């Protein structure tokens, strides 16, 4: 960075030089009317160049050689390091007429050299190098550069109810550890030459997205001072002499979203007081860049740690059977004595090069009881639009890592249930629409949800990995696979064979396979839901770079309400709790067939080759009958991916 | 694209397949219970794989050929050409038991093979090419695709006063000719089979973003149908059978700006009937994208076309000298008979790969009375935000094409003046900012103008091309060269000379070199605002990657008001009409040396050699005096650039 500074007519300049910058410097303006040449002296550690209409000449320290005086002969002054107390710094320019070889004037430049340097951690090793030359900019990819923030959103203390980031405070020096670091370095002498501060800014835009703190160490310990953020957009810096470093941590007050791309930047600059009334002049400015980390979901494939849990407290067999199949696994259980586990709150997480925890966001309106340290919560409240139940939270779910023609999405892809584009049906909120979109590295798809009565993705869909592999499946809901099994069923003689054995608030109906099969209205109903699940297969097919080796479909029915949406007729399979190669599975209470449920029995012929082993968990005896609906609810928190965000390449906006 | 049909159990399917995709089918669910295997008919077009586990092989069209009947055991379906009347495109499949080789079942799939496309021009020759494989994305660059539209911002007849997309009509075919073309392609039989319909429609969001209208020649003549745009989201198509195209105009009705990028999306769906009260499903889509073309600024080294010109009536001398300054040229004069032609308007373009024209940003608030024919019009009012002088477009500039440290800007950038960051200055608009960056093609800049009274940077900067090269210089303000000037004529016996000689008004003041440069408080004056210049010096150094070899300094003078800030002393010869290598300069009225000024003997100095011819163009003699503030104005109109704004690839937001 070349800057100008030019010599004064009759008179002394003083400057800071700032390392890293050049001056080119006019001693033509300070020459005297009819001076015809100029000679030049200077200090031991300032370079000096003469340069001729662009051809740069090296200059002695004490030379008696003079040139022509031209508007285009001009200096180059550099200087390579710090000036200190013992310093002189200058350069010095003599003027002569014609008539005589003694100067007729003088003319000179008093110089302090310091460092100034606002360094971050760009190269994301977790440790602040000294002035990465990519600190400014913010890159992609593994090649890619530039520093990353967290959104504090978690709570140190329980005390206040709020997350970390909601105030300007810290108390906690735990707190720090979610924190970035960025590093002012600076080198010089005992103080900045008069007229000179050194001050530290943000743009009033980004004043609502990140804070800065710094540590102080008085008598009586240690203080937290929040020098940039909300209603701070600049801090005048305490400048202490020789090699000195002020150390700051900065933490992101807000996601990436709508309007809002999650880069931030700080500056540091040297301005120079120029008089009373008028601004001060930035002399010398520094920049740093920080991305704020997206929220991201983890798929069905990734290590369960622990399995949370919601359910009535005298649901026995439920709680014995999700014990059971839990103890089988190292996963944590976590009971709440009522669906709103799986609906109100989806785990996802935050990571940087210096930390990660898990992050909640809570559905639309106790989830924010699970606000604590190193788990943290976030949501979004549509401001207008009215919320409805594809706001609910079994409506977001998401792709393992996938490969769609070529285009490699290695944190796998959100999937939420929708309508079609011209039927006016039901949609996901767009504030929560755009949340996820803002995030970019999951790459949100819609799929069709909207002929289902609830409307959630999580009744007809779900994921497993396959064991031994490194692959998975997509398990489809199916009401031809249903059919199919029931009319062999019946032609093996079992068509009375009843459904819903051993609920007694069932017994009065008497539901067979016989009585099924001749329902000639719910045949042409479940034909119809077939065709939207068979959408749905295509959507996914596509959009996950899927082949049918990659899907199994598991026997469902469905009952029409009046809006010509479904229900399930027994309770649905799919959702299921998948902790590895365990899996959970509702209990379908289907036509019993030589004392064993058909259906668990077909199931079990589905998954139990592939190395899966199957758990079928009931939920509905403590009901005694089964409506449609679900009484219970499970989510289960997983591992990050190994794979780090930033090494993605997201396509462009 | 694979798609899912299914055959159904006891009945016969009947589905449209539209050419592009194929069809997976299940022949297990339609199979009796107990049937062990099945065979299959099918006809001459349509091509049949059965596909066992993933291992796919052909089948002919009457083979005896027999499979178990198994869910893993599939049929692939492809079909090449559209069905006409004279076909009849069928699969069909006989099902067997264990005993006997009679068929017990039959289940088939009639087909009514249809080619649907909407095509549109991707590759951005002009012409719509069949099914660009790219035409639902946009990429930048030489290599780049995707479709392009333009605002449709001209008028093209003066009945109404407003702009042509202001409306959802098109009243002359004229305004076609701005508008993109895009085609549904079809090939089918006479008719659509019952149940189905084509439909083409747009998303709420882009409804204001796009209008599209379709050409009628009814009996009494041509008119216009608006199909898709403001509150009109789809269309029904009419369908006609053989091989069939329907031609449609594609209009922008708006620029990118903050929160719009500039895509667009138009989409054709294949519908398909289910019964009353539920949606139609689409059973096909397809897509085209088109981007906005941005609105771009011309630089002073571009060709002059018009030169615009605003004064009073009665100033002679100026219209007089301008006239001769236009004939030594081609460019048309234009005279309105008061700076509003340099403040209130910008000339920019919009291109497209089918037509371009001029289009006129119109500063906040007779501007538009320059809509017209293929010259549009655009402008942005801030809705809370107060408009200072910084809104003015002689603050609004840009610079000829630069490479900056290996960044090419091939449209040059654009720079507009502002305060410093923690200054509490003015500073532009930021609804007018937010529009310029959302072009993205011209990359802005902001100078430091705010220590201007006026506050502009063509005040003290401009950009001239060198004759007979491909280069161009930065001309700047410079008091320093001033200084040195009056210095060296009162050295030589000078010092009575007298500004403003001639200036009726001006005369009792007598202003003289000698009492120039004795005023001590002007000198400190000057020294601050050169000092405000080589501020700015240095940032477009930076910005352009421009060196000292790049720059020539002009002579200026300025006198401080109550704010601190400049207005010039004498005119500022910087601020001049630029056509390519004659240059009308602003007459400076400086001291008389010899019966010449020296100020215009100075600049004819510096620029002569170079091959520039100046012309002196006195704007203030028909005022008797100089304040400060000049009375003309002059905007000249230019061509476009030859680089296409397409061939660019900005960097990511
Ligand atoms: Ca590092
Ligand atoms: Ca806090
Ligand atoms: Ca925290
Ligand atoms: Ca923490
Ligand atoms: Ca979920
Ligand atoms: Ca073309
Ligand atoms: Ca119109
Ligand atoms: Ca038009
Ligand atoms: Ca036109
Ligand atoms: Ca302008």
């Amino acid at each position: 960075r070349e800057r100008t500074v030019r010599l004064q007519y009759g008179s002394r300049v003083e400057a800071v030089y700032v390392l890293g910058t050049y001056l080119w410097t006019d001693v033509y303006s300070a020459a005297p009317a009819g001076a015809q040449t100029f000679s030049l002296k200077h200090s031991e550690h300032v370079w000096v160049e003469v340069v001729r209409d662009g051809e740069a000449e090296e200059v002695a320290t004490n030379g008696k050689q003079r040139w022509l005086l031209s508007p285009s002969t001009t200096l180059r002054v550099t200087m390579s390091q710090a000036s200190t107390e013992a310093s002189s710094d200058k350069v010095t320019v003599n003027y002569y007429d014609e008539e005589g070889s003694i100067p007729i004037d003088q003319a000179g430049l008093f110089l302090t050299a310091i460092e100034i340097s606002l360094d971050v951690n760009a190269d994301r090793d977790g440790v602040v190098e000294k002035n990465n030359p990519k600190k400014a900019s913010w890159t992609w990819g593994p090649e890619g550069q530039g520093a990353i923030l967290l959104v504090n959103c978690d709570r140190e203390t329980p005390w206040l109810p709020k997350e970390d980031c909601r105030d300007e405070k810290v108390y906690s020096k735990e707190d720090l550890k979610d924190m970035s670091q960025m590093i002012l370095r600076t080198k010089g002498p005992d103080r900045l030459p008069a007229g000179y501060e050194i001050v530290l800014y943000i743009s009033m835009s980004d004043s609502d997205k990140v804070g800065v703190f710094y540590v102080e160490n008085p008598f009586f310990g240690q203080r937290y001072i929040h020098i940039l953020g909300r209603r701070k957009l600049y801090h005048v810096v305490k400048y202490t002499g020789g090699s000195a470093e002020l150390l700051f941590f900065v933490e992101g007050l807000c996601f990436p979203d709508e309007g809002f791309s999650g880069l931030v930047s700080i500056h540091v600059s040297l301005l120079e007081y120029m008089a009373q009334d008028i601004p001060l002049t930035p002399i010398f400015t520094d920049t740093v860049i920080f991305r704020i980390a997206p929220w991201i979901m983890t798929p069905n494939i990734l290590p369960p740690v622990s399995v949370f849990v919601c359910c009535m407290k005298d649901n026995y067999l439920f709680l014995k059977e999700v014990k059971n199949l839990v103890e089988k696994t190292n996963c944590e259980l976590k009971v709440c004595f009522d669906r709103w586990i799986q609906d109100e709150i989806e785990f996802g997480y935050i990571e940087a090069p210096h930390k990660g925890f898990p992050v909640v966001l809570d559905s639309p309106r106790p989830v924010k009881e699970l606000l604590g340290p190193d788990f943290g919560y976030v949501t979004r409240e549509p401001l207008f639009e009215s919320v409805t139940s594809l706001d609910s939270f079994g409506n977001l779910e998401v792709s393992p890592p996938v490969t769609v023609n070529g285009k490699t999405y290695p944190l796998g892809r959100i999937l939420i249930g929708s309508s079609f584009p011209l039927s006016g049906g039901r949609r996901m909120t767009k504030v929560v629409r755009d949340f996820l979109k803002a995030q970019q590295v999951q790459a949100p798809v819609e799929l069709y949800s909207d002929w289902l009565t609830v409307g959630h993705v999580d009744e007809f869909m779900s994921f497993v990995p396959i064991p031994g592999t490194k692959k998975f499946l997509l398990l489809m809901a199916s009401t031809s696979a249903c059919y199919k099994l029931f009319r062999e069923k019946q032609k093996d003689g079992h068509g009375e064979a009843i459904m819903f054995k051993g609920l007694g608030g069932m017994s009065s109906k008497r539901i067979t396979i016989n009585k099924i099969l001749s329902n000639e209205s719910l045949v042409q109903e479940n034909l119809y839901f077939q065709r939207c699940l068979d959408w749905n297969r295509d959507i996914l097919k596509k959009e996950l770079g899927l082949t049918e080796q990659d899907i199994i479909d598991l026997p469902a029915l469905f009952k029409m309400d009046e809006d010509h949406r479904a229900r399930a007729f027994f309770p649905n399979m799919v959702n299921m709790i998948v902790l590895d190669k365990d899996l959970g599975i509702p209990k379908p209470f289907g036509p019993q067939v030589e004392e064993e449920c058909c259906l668990e029995m077909h199931v079990r012929g589905l998954l139990e080759p592939l190395g899966l082993e199957c758990t079928f968990i009931d939920d509905i005896s403590a009901y005694h009958k089964f409506l449609g609906e679900v009484h219970c609810g499970t989510n289960v928190r997983r591992k990050p991916f190994t794979f780090k965000w930033w090494h993605m390449v997201p396509s462009r906006r």
